[PDB]
């Protein structure tokens, strides 16, 4: 029947869906969530052989272990062990469009398990096995005899093996499909994978059991009374003896308690469902869920006889929490939410597709410390356990169907032909009859990247119509269509119209205010991540923060998706599209998040952190006002530290208690202060601390800072004299200067400073020379490629303008003795063939003291693209251990991203001023800075820079991190002007206006000095 | 003004003059300009000006010079934006190109008398022998800005003895969005610290 080549099958003898069961058959346990004994994991070792395509399997197989297969665990993706390549493709399917066909060449996973079954489990009920995740179809067999067949990778398949088990041992078989028709809606942008990579589970419920349940929640209007309402049906013989009970606990507390024997009201001129029974729990005062504060409780649901035998339970935990859209606003407990989101792929470095326990809450936990409360599930259901652990750290949901058929021509090719709505259908519909009942999923989206299509309306609608109780979204078909309750754009810009045809993406600002427009706006992805990004995050953050309806955003995304490799000599590397072999592939276009696949962050991160912080300040006086944008909760685990600085140098310091309502303000009185002993500028920094751990903390964790400059006392008082006077030596080809034991070489030829000396040691591997590119960043090169360029791509307007191979040309050299100095002059023409493009014209001045004075005037013709830099470059010949600076950081910062860096005195191991992205570029830039220190030397002005063991031609010449090399000595790039990094979206140039380097003429000044 | 500096040099084809100068007040320094005038063989001089201003202190009202010319003439003409009047945020009518008219035209006579006439993005300007170059703002006419800040109503104005230039660097935004609270825009406040430009004055 090649089932996997036809969307009018999905399935065959799955059973239906329901919420997380257990089958306990002790109250007790199940109201602690303890165990149960009813539900077995098979996970562990199974047996796996790799066949090329289903018809190459032998029957054999179906009652015997084939002896070449090999003992595996599982959960895995077979492409993890090896047995073939994952395949890194963003739209383009990774398959020929052809639907509903696949390749003949269909990769096919054989798995099978021999274990053994308690006669127990046989002897009354039934035993059903549940594969949470198997990717992307498959046949199931029992004991050579076949049982059924199941489609969508991302949800449970259920299937009943009362009647296929022996007591004592038996054999399972597996034939797992790579490509499937169901593989048409599986079109995510993710590594292309297959195998049983969720877990595996045995579940025994009685005869008479508990089918599904389903629980609400609703309130008065000022939440101080609830109703819980907990609907239970059953499956098996009714008898009038039955009964129900529903009791809900805080903690070890019983707060109420219902029983009633089963049949439901009366539904239609039919009658009502015997079958059924709704149990109505009153609650006062309840205690509500939200991510500042996830109380929850814990509902039992009790099958039992009247006589009080109990037959088995059921239970979930319960978050009191109303979710609706009112004017215009998504409200959460009747208060207007700010979603400081991030979307986040389920990947794992080492085991590819497969989640696990310690993982999630690692994640969590770092969401939670970096101040995000909320995550968007792009772009399929996850495993089960993470809603569980959302539900109790507390972090907002958006559960999403597996559908994404990005690759069609149109997008909603599928998504509007009715042939599809079945198979479309069931992603969604089993996605609610699973996750319905978890606190933390507030909204529900109807997938990704699908165009808009009849299909979605309907689908919409079947969600509004079985769960009213929260929001329904999805971005396809231009973002504000009839299938959302939420205008939810992606890479939609701030003040910035971006108006494509058919599906514009307006500026979020005009988009709320279209003619006839009232829906709130959250975008579903937004500030690309990828490699060095997130410059221009702050606007958003600003612009939420002032428009009511702009009510957030989920970031795209929160970890990168790389693989591990490891080289000839078993050295593990990060890889990235087509390094297994995949053709054709996207390359780096996987790697978009926040923190790096093993969890350590980018530095972009605590930009992140700073914008979501949930405390606003401002400065008068000596007054700190501190607004609160918590919702629910008061600063009860909060202390803010201050701290005064003059240039780096503590002033004073001190820390007082924060006592702020939800939505208030606290004023803060500020000490006097006993003003700077000279000149320089005071700095204000304060610090929100949390004294106590948390679930998610450590004590002490800082939740946000906040920096202002305070008095500036410029310096008017001179220097001594000193009596020590540089002498000029000049040759045909060179100016020299020296004082003392220093001297510099200027080259005539070149007109640039060539060497130098402290002593007898030489100073530079390379001249001191203007440098106005950068190695090109992922946002600047976008989507263009060597075999297919995108001329609007910066890098493409920058190397077709020349500017990474114009050559100096020098116009003048001059040296001239001063009073007490010796002046050179220089002046150079950067051209490409026949266009001036750059114009550097400067004066060093060296004097007795040994400082020499860099002043450097640039032209930059208004035809050429905006330069990635005005700065200097060199190659110095030692490598000292710190790097030492007054400036912003301590972390990288770029222009258009450096709010969550502090004005401070910084030190750090030279190793850390460099961010080993793995698709390697210009980086580790810090900005502000107003001196560096480096060995003997000494820079002090206005500038950027960056210092580390590698050129930015290497940088620009190498696409993986692992292959770099450190050169001999260190490459010092000191910038006057830097342009920004951009992001906004990584396809298409996302610098600001305001961030490019437009000004035609610019003018920075350093001096440099040995100590 | 507090004289920090003030030394010559001669060099191998000009003398170089370097000053630096510290505007305080009741004991705190508001700005320093520091500078070089370039005299070469040429007769040209150039210049430079780079000025400090305090964080704490209100953003200034321009970045610039100023100098009564002995010389009376009867036209300006200039390279930059105009013809009219138009301030850094107020600068979307005027055009470049090159531009004469009369003295009187560029004076604009409001009835209460405030700064007036700038003209923006100016590269060369020309007033009887003198002509500067660069890339700057400015103001010329017979009165002062002492008069024009002491003066509230135009027909008590009277024209000073030769003319008064004003050439700016920087110049603030004049806003009025309304105007009975600061209305200039945060980005044409001077608030960099730090600010350069440069001059070439030299004759016919
Ligand atoms: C490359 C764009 C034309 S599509 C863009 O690609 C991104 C790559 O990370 C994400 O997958 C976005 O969701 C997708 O819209
Ligand atoms: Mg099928
Ligand atoms: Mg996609
Ligand atoms: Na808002
Ligand atoms: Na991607
Ligand atoms: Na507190
Ligand atoms: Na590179
Ligand atoms: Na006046």
């Amino acid at each position: 029947r090649r089932d996997w080549e036809n969307p009018g099958v999905t399935q065959l003898n799955r059973l239906a869906a329901h919420p997380p069961f257990a089958s306990w058959r002790n109250s007790e346990e199940a109201r602690t969530d303890r165990p149960s004994q009813q539900l077995r994991s098979l996970n562990g070792e199974w047996r796996f052989a790799w066949f090329p395509a289903p018809e190459a399997v032998p029957e054999s197989w179906l009652e015997c272990d084939l002896p070449e297969a090999d003992t595996v665990v599982v959960p895995s993706n077979w492409q993890m062990h090896g047995y073939d390549a994952p395949i890194y493709t963003n739209v383009t399917y990774p398959i020929t469009v052809n639907p509903p066909f696949v390749p003949t060449e269909n990769p096919t996973g054989c798995y099978s398990l021999t274990f053994n079954v308690d006669e127990s489990w046989l002897q009354e009920g039934q035993t059903r096995i549940i594969f949470d995740g198997v990717n992307s179809a498959f046949h199931l067999w029992c004991n050579g005899r076949w049982v059924g067949y199941g489609q969508d990778s991302r949800l449970p398949s259920e299937f009943d093996l009362s009647a296929f088990l022996r007591a004592g041992e038996n054999r399972l078989a597996v034939m797992v499909l790579r490509w499937s028709d169901g593989s048409y809606l599986e079109d995510q942008d993710m590594w292309r994978m297959s195998g049983i990579f969720r877990d595996v589970s045995l579940l025994h419920k009685p005869t008479t059991q508990i089918s599904d349940f389903h629980v609400a929640t609703r309130f008065n209007d000022d939440f101080s009374r609830a109703v819980l309402e907990a609907e239970v049906q059953m499956c098996g013989e009714l008898r009038d003896y039955l009964r129900v009970t529903v009791s809900l606990w805080q903690g070890e507390t019983q707060v109420a308690s219902g029983t009633a024997p089963f049949g439901g009201e009366i539904i239609d001129e039919r009658g009502g469902y015997a079958d059924r029974v709704t149990l109505r729990l009153n609650v006062e005062n309840p205690k509500l869920w939200s991510a500042e504060i996830p109380n929850l409780y814990r509902a039992v649901v009790e099958l039992h006889t009247a006589d009080g035998t109990l037959i088995e339970a059921e239970a979930c935990d319960v978050g009191f929490r109303e979710v609706r859209i009112e004017n215009g606003l998504l409200l959460l407990n009747g208060k207007p939410l700010l979603i400081r989101g991030v979307n986040r792929h389920e990947h794992h470095p080492l085991h590819g597709q497969v989640m696990d326990e310690q993982t999630m809450v690692q994640d969590i936990l770092l969401m939670k410390q970096n101040n995000f409360n909320a995550v968007r599930c792009s772009h399929y259901p996850n495993h089960p356990l993470w809603y569980t652990l959302c539900d109790r750290y507390g972090l907002y949901v958006v559960d999403e169907a597996n559908i994404e058929t990005h690759g069609m021509v149109p997008m909603n090719r599928l998504t509007d032909d009715p042939r599809w709505l079945p198979a479309m259908s069931e992603r969604v519909t089993r996605m609610v009859q699973r996750d319905r009942n978890h606190p933390s999923v507030i909204i529900w989206s109807l997938g990704n990247e699908s165009g808009h299509g009849a299909n979605h309306d309907a689908l919409y609608r079947w969600i509004k119509s079985v769960d009213p109780s929260r929001p329904v979204q999805y971005e396809g078909g231009g973002a504000d269509t009839t299938a959302t309750d939420i205008i939810c754009p992606m890479y939609a810009r701030v003040d910035e119209d971006q108006p494509f045809p058919a599906v514009p993406k307006w500026s979020i600002k005009k988009w709320l205010s279209l003619p006839g427009e009232t829906r709130p706006l959250i975008l579903c992805e937004y500030a690309h991540a990828m490699g060095n990004s997130l410059g221009g995050f702050a606007k958003y953050w600003q612009a939420f923060r002032q428009y009511p309806r702009l009510q957030g955003g989920f970031v795209w995304d929160w970890v990168d998706q790389s693989l591990i490799k490891y080289d000839e000599n078993g050295n593990p590397w990060s890889a990235y599209g087509g390094d297994f072999g995949d053709t054709p592939n996207d390359r780096q276009f996987c790697m978009n998040g926040l923190v790096f696949a093993d969890r350590t962050p980018h530095p972009a991160l605590t930009e992140a952190k700073h914008q979501q912080q949930f405390f606003q300040f401002r400065l008068s006086g000596q007054t700190i006002e501190v607004t609160s944008e918590y919702l629910f909760r008061h600063s009860d685990n909060e202390l803010l530290h201050w701290m005064v600085a003059l240039d780096g140098k503590p002033l004073a310091s001190g820390e007082v208690p924060l006592d702020v309502a939800p939505q208030g303000k606290q004023l803060i009185e500020l000490p006097e202060l006993p003003q700077p002993e000279s000149a320089g500028q005071l700095w204000l920094t304060v610090r929100v601390v949390q004294p106590n751990a948390t679930a998610w903390s450590e004590a002490g964790h800082i939740s946000a800072w906040q920096q202002w400059r305070l008095a500036e006392n410029l310096s008017v008082t001179l220097p001594a004299a000193s009596h020590a006077i540089p002498h000029l030596t000049t040759s045909e080809m060179d100016f020299c200067i020296e004082l003392g034991n220093k001297r510099w070489q200027f080259n005539r030829q070149s007109g640039f400073l060539s060497q130098m000396w402290i002593g007898d040691k030489k100073q530079l591997l390379t001249p001191l020379r203007d440098q106005f590119t950068r190695a090109p960043l992922d946002n600047d090169i976008g989507v263009s490629e060597a075999t297919r360029i995108d001329p609007n791509a910066w890098v493409e307007r920058w190397k077709a303008a020349g500017h990474y191979q114009a050559e100096a040309a020098l116009l003048q050299c001059t040296a001239d003795t001063l009073a007490d100095a010796v002046l050179i002059t220089t002046a150079h023409a950067w051209q490409h063939q026949g266009k001036t493009l750059f114009i550097s014209r400067k004066t060093y001045r060296i004097d007795g003291s040994g400082q020499m004075a860099i002043t450097v005037d640039v032209e930059v013709a208004s035809d050429t693209p905006h330069p990635a830099r005005i700065g200097l470059n060199c190659q110095l010949a030692q490598v000292a251990e710190r790097v030492n600076w007054l400036g912003l950081g301590p972390q990288e910062n770029y222009p258009d991203r450096l709010t969550a860096a502090c004005f401070d005195r910084w030190d750090l191991p030279l190793s850390d001023m460099y961010t080993p992205y793995v698709f390697p570029s210009e980086n580790g830039l810090r900005c502000g800075t107003r001196e560096l220190n480096y060995g003997p030397h000494q820079w002090r002005g206005d500038f950027q820079f960056n210092i580390s063991r590698y050129s930015q031609q290497q940088l620009m010449e190498t696409s993986h991190r692992h292959l770099l090399h450190a050169e001999e000595g260190t490459w010092l790039n000191i910038d006057g002007f830097h342009m920004g990094i951009g992001g906004d979206d990584s396809w298409s140039p996302s610098v600001s206006a305001e961030f490019q380097l437009s000004a035609g003429r610019y003018h920075y000044q350093l001096v440099w000095c040995q100590k």
